[PDB]
């Protein structure tokens, strides 16, 4: 039977895991075991789906004798299916087969060839991202440890309305509490709280056990909702230490592990194109261009040479090319195209009757010259090269959709289509004559030329998406139906909504609120309950990396191709073109500033924001008259020297803002209040006296510089949006606080409103027609709300906002039309996804051409430079082999082998002991941990003061680690010395132990080493995104800080501009983009300020400082990781297998231990073994050392020394240069005379080297 396995079976079987998925997408779940007939077929109908996978699974065995993998899988799903049918039917355990549903579109997947090499790719990449998936789970294993310690069960207060027990009554946001004895939110007025309190968020958010806190730590590393937990800690354990712990998570564990994973995934890709850049695959689409580019003007050639004649043409074709090409007619046609995005973008929301007027007339009196003008065109460079042009047929489709739209406007549908914006890619023309136009057509060029590629990797993410969609709604389908009052559209009933909650997860968005409502519905936090969230946590990771690996393996692969496709095009242009005339020709001062300009910004920054009249205000209200005399003298001082450079024009500014400020008097309302912002100069004025920072200053703008163009086109994508989703959502978003009313007219007067879904507690409300937060009235307003969109805040409430919109002025209905979501995915996809990652990715690849291309041509490729590098700088190092007899063995003992097991697990069991502290534990289980905790320290301490009669007590201090160890050591017993009685800060030390126990291992030191010498050879770029914020803090505090701090909107007693550090904290959490748009619509102007303060507060300054904010921050922490990536390139991308420093690490570990000292003196036998001990790759195999390899080590002409007198660097040199680089005799003075041209001084150190 082995005949049939043919193409009609392997079809067949395809189709009927496609009609399975089908029909897995339609089933719908329904609460409570309800039902209507679709679910009564569906369950017919896969039984024949059962059956055909059981006849098909029969033959395979009793033909192919299980093991392939994918057919393994078969198995399970089928064996599955079976015993789920056989349960079913016996039982009338649903809920745990029709899982396996998901499992089974996996084995749909894996029949098609290229997308099984596209998952291969994938998990390929995968397996350099391990080192930094330990160190993920080191981190929230650490910090979930910290605050098991720190914050066990502090959080379970809450105002209760004293007056009896009741239910929580405080607000509609239960929040912690304190005792006024305490350190939290008092609830003030009367309503005394006691505990007893489930939870902040119904206890599933909290520090309580290890698996409550290894859940927040993840909540707070996704960034999404950690300001949440910032101020639930906060206001109840206090507003002095809680920020040290989920600031340094964030800048520890979510920025520093963000850059490694970036830096990895672009040095694999980097590596891969080197690898595939070989086969010559760039030169298909390099003789692609040029085959094409000879071919247009090939043609009008050939076409008007028949059009000058040897019928009666001869006024047509001479007025066909020269006037459609003859300047004028572009220059012309650009006009009308700028007359048609006027004319569609000039329209808003309840427009004035000549508006309306004039914009319907011109759209076919300008429709009809761009028709005429597609017949002028064609018949002058004919029909061929009319058609082969690209951009010429997206003006065909264009044109025919404008001509062909008079049949759906009669009943309206595409109302009047967004077409008439996608001309404006038109607009482009004059952005063909503007620089590096030919990269943009590179760029088009590549992403349509690898479309093959980037449609399977789209098509590979979308089938991870239907498939945690599927099993979303098998999971949670028909179980977000709480009593609760809402109706949450964030569910898993249909398959659009599904559809819709995966996308919202996988975009980070909202990820934790809906994982509350799939552990809430599925009982409680428990044990079998709360384990629902590793649903939520597996596809936020896969979800994030198959992201990363698509559209930043596109974006840095295409924009590679057409950045090496133009620089290696366009040279070739001069060596052409230029040649037609090669056939015819033939410090004092700066620190007494740089200290002053600095501590007056300390000075301007430390100032008092709400109050007008204070002593902190005094004191640095006359604090400036030190400063601006001796800033001012400094310009006289320098001023004679000369007669005017460009920093000092700012010095001058920055002078004259005090010099005026001084003064001005008169209207003490304004000019003094804009000149109090300027003040924010400054620190700029170090920018010049500064060297360095004139160099990473002048670094940021020449990146300005190269990525304009991405900027320009994604703000034009922006303007097109705004312009298609207008006739979309034009006055569609309105609605009324009454349900019941879809009229203004009707949406006035009164309604009654029930609290919590009370019908016994009615309360009148008024009723009003309010429009959206972020609505589409007119072409800006959409250019906001899409920004929103595109920063991934607030999007969910948007989607679902213009889904239940129908009718222009009227209100809302449930679930309309579901799919206008399309247009919010594709722009998520289109602008969210594509232009930011190529942004990232043209940063990367500019940053990875420029430097390198010092090009360092002086042989000596990048392995050799190196190892010449390494083998110069060595030396044997230090053993430090004990003397006294009995301290040899106390070091043997130390310094043994399997003891190190004995010490890493004496840490492994400590941290566990430690990780099981839950809330409310029995009374003998503290003790009984104390005990153990105290017996470890005894061990530990044992430890040491044995290493110390080891290694003498000196060597005991040279290395950190030993030191370490020592520190924590000591603050471990006096814990325990205070444990007989601060005491918070002392139980913490273990964490560090666990530290060290993560810091074990190669990869990892290797990796974070390189990372951190990285970051510290670049301190100038940290001193960009420092001066950032303080400068918009500053700004900022004096601007929109003075409200008064209510807590009913997004400024309160821990969010707020009243102080710099607060202005700061601020700023962090809308540059991790929390709520940024909630503060923004806070800071808007109207709202009452505070009453010590003498509804005019606010400012309409909150736009444009809370979106360049943002912007900046974005820019300047981007280029900050690609600066430490870059500067760590040479490692990231090193093939491993070849020789590396790594080698010559453990060979020089090796050798120390054959020399009591450094010296270089060394012995002749020991030769045998070191021939022996070397590795495979970096010298010999298995081979016997009294062979060809000792012949050939002799042979060569070591220096010229004693038997055992050869120094350390020039057998290294001879055992790199024989492993690599062989090169015959004679060649010794050709070494001797390079490593004295490219390679750094030697300072006559190698004397005895020469020979
Ligand atoms: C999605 C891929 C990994 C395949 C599906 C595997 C998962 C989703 C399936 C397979 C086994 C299933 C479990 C098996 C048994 C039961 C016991 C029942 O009283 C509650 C559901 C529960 C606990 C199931 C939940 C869903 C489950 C965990
Ligand atoms: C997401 C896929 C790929 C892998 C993870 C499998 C998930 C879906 C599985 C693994 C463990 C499972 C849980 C195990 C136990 C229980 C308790 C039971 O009373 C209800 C089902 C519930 C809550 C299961 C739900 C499904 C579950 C969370
Ligand atoms: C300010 O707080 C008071 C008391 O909590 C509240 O009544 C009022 O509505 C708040 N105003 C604003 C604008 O938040
Ligand atoms: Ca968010």
């Amino acid at each position: 039977i082995s005949i049939v396995e043919w193409k009609p079976f392997e079809i067949i079987i395809l189709l009927t895991i496609f009609a399975n998925c089908v029909a897995l997408a339609i089933y719908i779940p329904f609460p409570e075991d309800d039902s209507n007939a679709t679910n009564s077929n569906l369950e017919r109908v896969e039984y024949l789906f059962l059956i055909i996978f059981t006849v098909e699974a029969f033959l395979k065995v009793i033909a192919y004798g299980l093991r392939n993998g994918w057919n393994l899988l078969d198995f399970i799903i089928v064996v599955v299916g079976l015993f789920s049918a056989i349960l079913e039917q016996a039982t009338k355990d649903v809920k745990a087969l029709r899982a396996f549903r998901v499992l089974r579109p996996l084995r749909l997947v894996s029949g098609v060839p290229s997308l099984q090499v596209v998952l291969n790719s994938i998990i390929k990449a995968m397996v350099p991202l391990l080192h930094i998936a330990l160190l993920v789970l080191f981190v929230i294993i650490i910090y979930a440890i910290i605050g098991l310690e720190l914050f066990m069960g502090k959080m379970h207060k809450t105002c209760y309305n004293q007056e009896g027990i009741a239910d929580v009554p405080a607000e509609d946001d239960p929040s912690p509490c304190a005792l006024e004895t305490g350190h939290g939110r008092q609830c003030q007025n009367g309503t005394v709280c006691k505990p007893g309190w489930d939870g902040p968020k119904h206890g599933i958010t909290n520090f309580d056990n290890f698996a409550f806190a290894m859940l927040t730590v993840f909540q707070c590393i996704t960034m999404e909702g950690w300001t949440d937990v910032l101020y639930w800690v906060n206001d109840a354990v206090g507003r002095d230490w809680p920020w040290i712990y989920f600031v340094t998570l964030i800048i520890i564990g979510s920025f520093f592990v963000l850059n490694l994973v970036l830096g990895v995934l672009s040095g694999e890709f980097s590596k891969e194109r080197e690898k595939a850049k070989a086969r010559g695959d760039f030169q298909k689409l390099r003789e692609k261009q040029q085959l094409e580019e000879d071919l247009k003007g090939y043609l009008d050639w050939i076409t008007q040479a028949e059009d000058i004649d040897p019928r009666w043409n001869r006024f047509c074709r001479r007025k066909c090319r020269a006037a459609v090409k003859s300047n004028v007619f572009y220059w012309l046609v650009i006009f009308l195209v700028f007359l048609n995005t006027l004319t569609i973008a000039s329209e808003h929301y309840n427009q004035p009757n000549w508006l309306t007027e004039v914009q319907d007339t011109a759209n076919k009196a300008l429709l009809a010259l761009f028709t005429a003008e597609m017949l002028l065109k064609m018949y002058s460079l004919g029909l061929q090269a009319y058609f082969v042009s690209l951009f010429n047929r997206f003006d065909c489709f264009v044109v025919c959709g404008g001509i062909l739209e008079t049949i759906l406007v009669e009943t309206k549908i595409m109302s009047p289509l967004g077409i008439s914006v996608l001309r404006c890619v038109r607009l482009l023309r004059i952005f063909k004559i503007t620089r590096y136009w030919n990269s943009l057509s590179n760029l088009v060029a590549s992403l349509l030329n690898s479309v093959r590629s980037i449609a399977s990797l789209l098509l590979l993410l979308f089938l991870f998406i239907i498939i945690f969609s599927l099993l979303g709604m098998q999971l949670f389908g028909g179980k977000f139906n709480f009593d609760e009052m809402q109706t949450r559209r964030s569910t898993f009933d249909n398959f659009p909504q599904s559809l819709l909650t995966v996308f919202q997860i996988l975009t980070g968005e909202d990820w934790n609120s809906v994982m509350y409502d799939g552990i809430m519905a599925y009982g409680g936090p428990s044990f079998p309950g709360m384990l629902v969230c590793i649903y939520f946590i597996i596809l936020f990771i896969c979800g994030n990396y198959i992201l990363l690996n698509v559209f930043l393996a596109i974006a840095v692969d295409n924009l590679a191709d057409a950045e090496s496709l133009t620089s290696a095009q366009k040279e070739e242009e001069e060596e052409k073109e230029r040649k037609k005339l090669a056939r015819t020709a033939s410090t004092i001062f700066t620190n007494l500033i740089l200290f002053f300009i600095l501590l007056s910004s300390i000075s301007l920054a430390a100032e008092d924001p709400v109050q007008h009249t204070s002593f902190r205000n005094h004191i640095l209200g006359n604090a400036d008259y030190v400063f601006t005399s001796i800033f001012t003298l400094e310009i006289i001082l320098k001023m004679t020297a000369y007669g005017r450079n460009y920093f000092n024009i700012l010095d001058l500014l920055v002078v004259s803002v005090s010099l005026i400020s001084f003064g001005i008097q008169s209207s003490a309302i304004n000019v003094v209040k804009i000149l109090r912002v300027l003040r924010v100069l400054r620190p700029l004025r170090a920018i010049n006296r500064a060297k360095g920072l004139k160099h990473v200053v002048q670094c940021v703008f020449v990146a300005i510089r190269t990525i304009g163009n991405i900027v320009i086109v994604t703000t034009l994508l922006q303007f097109m949006f705004a312009c298609i989703g207008v006739q979309l959502f034009k006055g569609k978003l309105y609605t009324c606080s009454d349900s019941s009313k879809q009229t203004e007219a009707e949406c006035k007067g009164n309604y009654i409103t029930y609290k919590d879904g009370e019908v016994d507690h009615p309360i009148i409300q008024p009723r009003s027609w309010e429009n959206s937060k972020f609505d589409f009235d007119n072409v800006l307003a959409a250019m906001m709300a899409l920004f929103t969109v595109s920063t991934f805040e607030g999007w969910p409430e948007l989607l679902y906002r213009s889904i239940d919109s129908h009718t222009e002025d009227k209100g809302p209905i449930y679930n309309y039309r579901v799919e206008i979501s399309i247009f919010f995915i594709i722009y998520i996809i289109i602008i969210a996804f594509f232009m930011m990652n190529i942004f990232v990715g043209f940063v990367i690849v500019t940053f990875q051409e420029q430097g390198e291309q010092e090009y360092k041509n002086c042989e000596l490729d990048k392995n050799q430079r190196q190892c010449v590098e390494y083998a110069l700088k060595a030396r044997p190092l230090r053993r430090y082999i004990p003397k006294n007899q009995h301290q040899y063995k106390v070091w043997y003992v130390v310094n043994s082998t399997y003891f190190e097991y004995l010490m890493f697990v004496l840490i492994l069991l400590n941290t566990i002991c430690l990780a099981m502290q839950h809330y409310g534990q029995s009374c003998l289980f503290k003790i009984a941990m104390n005990i153990l905790n105290m017996l470890f320290t005894g061990l530990f301490t044992v430890e040491m003061i044995l290493k110390l009669i080891a290694f003498k007590p000196k060597g005991y201090f040279s290395d950190p680690w030993n030191v370490f160890d020592f520190l924590i050591v000591i603050g471990s017993i006096i814990d325990v010395i205070l444990s007989e009685t601060s005491i918070t800060f002392f139980r913490l030390f273990r964490v560090m132990r666990l530290v060290k126990l993560l810091s074990r291992g190669e990869g990892i030191r290797t990796l974070l080493w390189t990372f951190i010498k990285s970051f510290q050879a670049l301190p100038y770029v940290a001193l960009l995104i420092v001066m950032l914020f303080f400068i918009y803090a500053v700004i900022g505090m004096q601007v929109f800080g003075k409200i008064a701090l209510n807590d009913t909107t997004e400024i309160n007693r821990n969010n707020n501009f009243q102080t710099f550090p607060q202005a700061v904290l601020l700023l962090f959490r809308c540059a991790t983009g929390e709520a940024w748009q909630d503060i923004m619509l806070a800071c808007m102007p109207g709202k009452k300020c505070a009453p010590e303060s003498e509804t005019p507060c606010g400012s309409s300054f909150a736009v444009f400082y809370f979106i360049s904010f943002y912007m900046l921050c974005a820019f300047l922490i981007i280029n900050l990781f690609v600066a430490v990536i870059m500067d760590n390139f040479d490692y990231l991308t090193r093939d491993w297998s070849i020789l590396g420093p790594h080698h010559l690490d453990e060979f020089k570990r090796i050798w120390a231990e054959y020399d009591p000292e450094a010296k270089g003196r060394i012995k002749h036998l020991d030769v045998v073994t070191l021939l022996r001990r070397i590795q495979p790759p970096l010298g010999f195999g298995k081979l016997c050392p009294h062979r060809v390899a000792c012949k050939r080590l002799v042979s060569m002409n070591m220096p010229l020394n004693s038997d055992g007198t050869v120094m350390f660097n020039a057998t290294l040199f001879a055992l790199v240069r024989t492993a690599l680089r062989i090169k015959t005799e004679g060649n010794l003075e050709q070494a001797n005379e390079e490593l004295r041209a490219i390679i750094k001084k030697i300072w006559k150190r190698t004397s005895m080297k020469l020979l």
